[PDB]
């Protein structure tokens, strides 16, 4: 019980060098960069989109170490008066960059069930516990458009 502590998002000890995206939209007024998913953060583009929604986008997290990860936690966002958010997700990890792996439970691909609304964050632990560097998540089912604000829970791995 005592590996549950968020590792930076929400803090920003995790720093916007270390959270990519396979893409990302902005224009003139927004930049919805994966940066800007970070638990409750407040703005105007206050949450990462991709550039366009479709099951094959991404984002990662760089711990710069391996880290013992927990636990998920996501959020949608609302851009004006619409709300957007993930409803379902899958996750892969590597330690290493080059070799990744798909997280499992018990023998099948785990669909991990997100969030309902715009605000609420969700937590979802992650049994077994990811021993990663690096973690990416895969949205697969969206109620408007894809957007996260999240935070990773866990510890060092020590």
């Amino acid at each position: 019980n005592s590996c549950s502590m968020p590792l930076g998002m929400e803090s920003k000890a995790i720093s916007d060098a270390q959270i990519t995206a396979s893409s990302y939209f902005t224009n003139m007024f927004a930049t919805w960069s994966p940066s800007k998913a970070r638990l409750h953060l407040q703005g105007r583009s206050n949450a990462w989109r991709p550039q366009v929604n479709n099951p094959k986008e991404w984002l990662q997290v760089d711990f710069q170490k391996t880290m013992k990860v927990t636990g998920v936690t996501t959020q949608g966002v609302k851009s004006a008066a619409t709300s957007m958010y993930v409803k379902e997700f899958l996750i892969s990890s590597s330690q290493d960059g080059h070799q990744w792996t798909l997280f499992f439970q018990n023998g099948k691909v785990k669909v991990f069930q997100g969030n309902q609304d715009s605000f609420t964050p969700v937590v979802n632990s992650l049994d077994p516990p990811l021993l990663t560097r690096y973690l990416r998540i895969h949205p697969q089912s969206w109620v408007h458009q894809i957007a996260l604000r999240m935070e990773v829970l866990g510890c060092e791995a020590q």
